[PDB]
C-alpha cells in the first residue's frame, strides 16, 4: 500500500527510537536545534535537545535551524538507506533552506585558534 | 594601519598554525572540504584534508563545500573573536552560499538508525 505520509511516519518512529535508546542519545547530545520538514504538503518538525532527546511536532516552526523541502517518496527512500542525501542534494533531488550549520561550523573552527 | 586584506592574511596565518600544530590537526581530522572566501574582491579558499591538514589557495574553487561572502572588516573582527559569526549571520552581517553541511548532518543522523 503506497501512501505519501510514510516518510513522516518513519521520522516519527525514529524520534520514538531515539528517545528510547541510551546510545543514540549519547551520540546526539551536545546540540540543540530544529529541523523543519516539508514533504509535499506535510509540515512537521523535530526539535533536538542538548541532552540528546528530541520531539516530533506537527506543523511549522517559526524559526528553524534548517528546513528540508523534498518529495515524500524520495525522502522515504533516503530514510531507508536506499538513496544518498548528500549526492541527492548535489543532483537537485530536494532542497534545503538555512545556513546556520555552515555558520556554526565556522565558529567552531575559529574557536581552536583562540589564544594562539 | 587599516587595510582591507588583513582578514585574508590572518586566515593564511591560521592555515600555517593549523599545519604546524599536532593537536589542532587531530581535532580537524576526519573531514574534507573547501571553504571559499569572498571578502570585498579578495577571492581565496582553504582546502581541508581528512588528515586534519589544510591548504590556503588564491582565487576561486569551481565547487566548494560552501562560500563566505563578507565585508573584510567584519570578518577580521570575527577572526579575532570580537564578533560572533552565528549571531552575525542571523542578523544579516554576511552571507553564506551552500547547504552541503546541512545535507551531511542529515546523512549522519540517518546513519544511527541504520539497522534498527
Amino acid at each position: 500500500h503506497h501512501h505519501m505520509s510514510e516518510a513522516k511516519e518513519l521520522i516519527k518512529k525514529m524520534c520514538d527510537l531515539q528517545n528510547s535508546n541510551e546510545e543514540i542519545q549519547k551520540e546526539m547530545a551536545g546540540w540543540s536545534g530544529v529541523v523543519q520538514y516539508k514533504l509535499d504538503g506535510y509540515y512537521f518538525y523535530v526539535e533536538y535537545k542538548s541532552d540528546g532527546t528530541c520531539e516530533f511536532k506537527e506543523g511549522v516552526h517559526s524559526s528553524p535551524t534548517f528546513t528540508v523541502v523534498a518529495p515524500p517518496d524520495f525522502w522515504l527512500a533516503v530514510l531507508k538507506g536506499q538513496e544518498d542525501p548528500v549526492s541527492g542534494f548535489m543532483m537537485g533531488k530536494y532542497r534545503i533552506e538555512g545556513n546556520i550549520m555552515e555558520a556554526q561550523r565556522l565558529a567552531g573552527v575559529i574557536k581552536k585558534f583562540q589564544g594562539k
